[PDB]
């Protein structure tokens, strides 16, 4: 029953049946999974002047660069914006894992960026991008605690730049300091601008967590790597820690190295993301 000869999907199935609530935990690894990844050829397709020019091995490496002017960051996060916000289609995954959800108390911290909750259907009020999203802005100054957002001029960069460079009249500037705008994006060194509504997504977050310190709480972590482990997984970590009746479930096709304080109650399950979603959603709902 709640422990960590089954299936992984067939595990994973009773277990959230059984949970008493669940903690949802969506990394990177969930959008690679249906198909929006970050290295290969999709990233060549969109990106060959930006590759030929800088030899970017990966999407995630381009969108972390320093480049040379503004005219440079906003033609390249133009593109960017519109490849896996603007315009990216809803993935599978995020459908099926919805419906498996929508029987359960649930709330979704996520690292992700990208639009894939809103495509999917999600209400807003039950996830947390604690990362922020690609399709708002912040100054790039943080001089003041407000995002914006103008699809309309990310559209005007796409059709209007040339060179790997937009036009310098369409750069965006804060109203209140005119230092262009740049996306809104958790620097390690100068942090993320967090607005009115991130805050209110946070206290929701930690408002579903004091709710649930005790019981049959799954910590259900899809995913998620050691790129900024401090997000989700030690967090969750440390959660199963202090509930001896928690589980922490990681779904991850490689392994991460679990704290030995929660080793009895943990389960790794390697199936590939999609997969998994998709045979233990069939199995849950029978
Ligand atoms: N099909 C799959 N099935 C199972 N696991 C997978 C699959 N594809 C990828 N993974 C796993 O998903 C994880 C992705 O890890 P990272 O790339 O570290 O992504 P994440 O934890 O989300 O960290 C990214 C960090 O950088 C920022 O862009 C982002 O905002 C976040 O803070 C990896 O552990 C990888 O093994
Ligand atoms: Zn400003």
């Amino acid at each position: 029953n709640w422990t960590t000869n089954l299936t992984q999907a067939e595990q994973l199935a009773q277990l959230i049946k059984e949970a008493d609530a669940l903690v949802v935990g969506i990394g990177a690894g969930m959008s690679a999974a249906d198909g929006f990844t970050y290295i290969g050829p999709r990233f060549e397709t969109a990106f060959p002047d930006f590759i030929a020019k800088y030899q970017f091995l990966d999407m995630l490496q381009a969108s972390l660069f320093d480049f040379e002017d503004w005219q440079e960051y906003w033609a390249f996060q133009s593109r960017f914006v519109a490849l896996n916000y603007l315009d990216q289609p809803v993935g599978q995954s995020y459908l099926d894992l919805k419906e498996i959800l929508e029987t359960k108390d649930y709330h979704i911290i996520t690292t992700n960026a990208d639009n894939a909750f809103w495509v999917a259907g999600y209400d807003p009020h039950n996830i947390f991008h604690i990362q922020g999203e690609y399709g708002l802005w912040q100054c790039s100054q943080h001089c003041h605690q407000q995002t914006y957002k103008d699809d309309t001029v990310i559209r005007q960069m796409i059709a209007e730049q040339k060179n790997m460079k937009v036009p310098g009249q369409l750069i965006p500037h804060c109203p209140e300091c005119e230092a262009p705008f740049e996306i809104n994006k958790r620097n390690e060194e100068k942090g993320m601008v967090e607005d009115a509504d991130f805050h209110a997504q946070k206290a929701r977050y930690e408002a579903f967590l004091s709710e649930h310190k005790e019981g049959k709480v799954l910590y259900l972590e899809i995913g998620v790597g050691h790129t900024t482990p401090q997000f989700i997984k030690h967090p969750f970590w440390k959660r199963v820690s202090e509930n001896p009746n928690a589980l922490f479930v990681t779904l991850n096709h490689k392994h991460y190295r679990i704290p030995l304080s929660i080793r009895r109650q943990s389960l790794e399950l390697t199936e590939h993301i999609a997969q998994l979603i998709s045979a233990t959603k069939t199995i849950y709902q029978k």
